[PDB]
């Protein structure tokens, strides 16, 4: 439990440094990514690898100072598959492997029980065809039909020798949901003047909540049914600069104020005013180029890549890295019992995230974010 926890910190250390690269490239769209799952895959990956390539991810990823890396993801694992039955959530995480990487049996038992059925062997080679087939189908089985074909036209070919696929979706069902006689269209700012119609459900009803005068905003709790999974939305207090207006709060962003911001130790209940957008987010992403600037680089070249402890096929990299997010926010949730009169023996502060706001679900038994996320508009 205690090193069980300093890998949570590692994976949203890199949750974050992750998250800034693809806010780059959509400096005014939106962003979202299982940053766990690509943590765990790498992880995975990691055991194989040697040399160079070992150390670049044991960076990368944090690492550095984290025992029992296997254990800590074979709990988180088996904690979210877990929540899978209850919540209507899955999060695939699968590494495929060529048949002509002749895999180390050392390697294989290795990751039998921290990695489940995250690690299939096929062959991309003389058989490309079935294989991208029986993929495409058992991932368009394991998402519950979420994902099609989680495959392109030149995603993969007869030249791929290790593939990361997540697939990952979550359809949100509230602790206290949102009636939806209340829901009803307004606009959404998108910056300091231009709107956008959308979809605002509203509620008052109690939530933990606190103020950030760092960054100027607001962040608030709102739990999934049970409490299992929380989203904490990161909502500046106005829109105050020539964008989106979380420019202070993706610069002020790091490992160690994510922790600060989000911290449900430090925030106290509230009768909220709260109102925030109806949304379905789908993105995939080749976190490649987002990866290589943080420091992997070997990984991906075929002519240094070392993955000795895996197999002994010099000349093999980590070909191409999916990775489909689908999340959609509802007014489906639980009945939630509201205290006698919060009006007068409370805060009766607001939350009205009409305008772009940053998101992330975290685990809370772990801690860990399984959903980070940007909405800068619909």
């Amino acid at each position: 439990q205690g090193s069980m926890d300093a890998l949570q910190l590692a994976n949203s250390a890199f949750a974050v440094d992750l998250f800034k690269q693809l806010s780059e490239k959509e400096p005014l769209g939106n962003v979202l990514f299982s940053p766990i799952a690509l943590s765990t895959s790498l992880s995975l990956a990691q055991v194989g690898a040697k040399g160079d390539t070992a150390n670049e991810i044991g960076q990368v990823l944090h690492f550095e100072n984290v025992k029992d890396v296997p254990f800590g993801f074979q709990t988180v694992t088996s904690d979210v598959n877990k929540l899978s039955s209850f919540y209507s959530l899955k999060l695939i995480k699968r590494l495929y492997v060529d048949k002509s990487l002749n895999l180390s049996t050392e390697f294989i038992s290795s990751t039998k029980r921290p990695y489940a059925k995250e690690l299939e062997t096929v062959d991309f080679k003389d058989k490309l065809e079935e294989t991208k087939g029986q993929i495409n189908n058992s991932i368009k089985d394991l998402t519950d039909g979420h994902f099609e074909n989680i495959l392109a036209d030149n995603s993969v070919n007869d030249q791929t020798k290790i593939l990361v696929v997540n697939a990952a979706y979550f359809v949100g069902k509230w602790m206290k949901k949102f009636s939806e006689s209340e829901t009803k269209e307004s606009p959404f700012r998108v910056n300091k003047t231009d709107t956008k119609p959308v979809q605002m459900m509203n509620m008052e009803a109690t939530f933990s909540m606190g103020n950030i005068d760092s960054i100027n905003s607001k962040i608030i709790e709102l739990p999934f049914q049970n409490k299992h999974l929380s989203m904490f939305i990161l909502l500046p207090k106005d829109v105050e600069d020539e964008s989106t207006g979380l420019e202070k709060i993706e610069k002020q962003l790091n490992s160690e104020s994510l922790s600060q911001w989000t911290n449900p130790s430090t925030m106290a209940n509230a009768k909220v005013k709260l109102s925030i957008p109806k949304f379905k987010v789908e993105k995939m992403i080749d976190p490649k180029a987002s990866l290589e600037n943080l420091g992997l680089k070997h990984i991906f070249s075929e002519d240094t890549s070392d993955f000795s402890g895996m197999s002994e096929t010099k000349g093999v990299a980590l070909s191409n890295v999916i990775h489909k997010v689908s999340l959609e926010i509802t007014e489906d949730g639980g009945d939630s019992i509201e205290v006698p009169g919060a009006r007068i023996l409370q805060h009766k502060d607001e939350l009205n995230a009409d305008h772009p706001f940053i998101y992330i679900i975290r685990h809370n038994k772990t801690r860990n974010i399984i959903f980070f996320g940007k909405f800068s508009s619909p």
